[PDB]
């Protein structure tokens, strides 16, 4: 079960995102791993015993981001928000990491992901601690209990799906729900060239995985600052060769567990996207960034 939140002004891009994440979570598990973590991974953790799966590299990327955010006396954490909560591992990970945090909220516009989130959280006995909302990032102001501000927010691989307009409005409303000194942990995928210069290695005529709203490091950071957040740390993470590795391991998973008949269309987009983006990553035209931001 999830609660519904509508802001009477619906984003026209929702349909494209819903389509992307519609399909059987068991097919996604075969592509990206059992944890269903969908924002890359690091292959440099001394704890990782090769071969390193997308489950291991994803987990260790999150650990590294938690370290950079200073959660290795981290201050009060009584309420957590996961923006675009995917298939719910992010909320489970934070729940286990913050056992004295009684409230974690997840927002998502994919009903199929939220259906899987509830069943998955229930199996791990977190249903009371974790609340799920069918809620666009731009209606975060409508989330219940504005009298209880968020201490920690994750936005990992979500801003890639935002039009510039949506991104600016969402971050302004997110900022308004933060306690002073609250941390925002961001992962996203940004183009290191001017947008006019960049040319897709493999022509994208179908908008692969609803990621057409490309952004630069400069603009990305400008928006966080304009909403009154302080950028504490911004860096390439994972490294280009690690994002490429994740992509190509996921491509291999898809080509090894599916045929062109049975493959769900979004996993076909991901299979093609893997070579295109990996080439762009090798050429340093594209990087995944870790951003730690705080409310002053
Ligand atoms: N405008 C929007 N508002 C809320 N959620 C959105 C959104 N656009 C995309 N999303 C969600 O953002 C997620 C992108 S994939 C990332 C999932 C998760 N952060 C992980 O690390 O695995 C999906 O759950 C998608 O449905
Ligand atoms: C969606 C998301 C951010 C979640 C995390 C996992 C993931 C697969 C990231 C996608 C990164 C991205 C912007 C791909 C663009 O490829 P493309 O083939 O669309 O590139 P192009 O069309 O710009 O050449
Ligand atoms: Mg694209």
């Amino acid at each position: 079960s999830y609660h519904v939140i509508r802001g009477a002004e619906v984003s026209g891009y929702e349909g494209k995102v819903v389509y992307t994440y519609q399909d059987d979570p068991e097919d996604w598990r075969k592509a990206i791993g059992d944890r269903l973590m969908f924002q890359f991974g690091v292959y440099d953790d001394p704890r990782s015993r090769p071969p390193i799966s997308p489950d291991e590299s994803g987990l260790r990327y999150f650990d590294r981001q938690m370290e950079l955010a200073g959660y290795g006396d981290f201050g009060p954490v009584k309420r957590i928000l996961d923006v675009g909560c995917g298939w719910g591992f992010g909320l489970k990970y934070l729940a286990d990491r913050f056992p004295a945090c009684p409230r974690l909220d997840g927002i998502n516009i994919s009903a199929r992901q939220l259906e899987y989130c509830a069943k998955y959280h229930a199996e791990h006995r977190l249903s009371e601690r974790i609340n799920l909302y069918l809620c666009n990032a731009q209606d975060v102001d409508l989330l219940p209990h504005a009298d209880e501000p968020y201490d920690l927010v994750t936005v990992r691989g979500v801003i890639s799906h935002f039009p510039n307009d949506l991104y600016e409005r969402s971050m302004a409303k997110l900022a308004s729900r933060l306690r002073p000194g609250a941390t925002v942990i961001i992962s996203d995928n940004l183009y290191n060239l001017p947008l006019e210069q960049y040319r897709s290695d493999t022509a994208d005529d179908v908008d692969r995985l609803a990621c057409k709203h490309r952004k630069t490091p400069g603009y990305f950071r400008q928006v966080l600052e304009q909403c009154g957040l302080n950028v504490e740390d911004m860096r390439v993470l994972p490294e280009n060769i690690d994002v490429a590795r994740w992509f190509m391991d996921v491509k291999k998973n898809i080509e090894t567990h599916f045929t062109p008949d049975t493959i769900p269309p979004p996993l076909e987009e991901l299979r093609v996207m893997a070579v295109n983006v990996s080439v762009a990553l090798i050429k340093d035209q594209f990087s995944t960034y870790s951003v730690i931001a705080r409310h002053p």
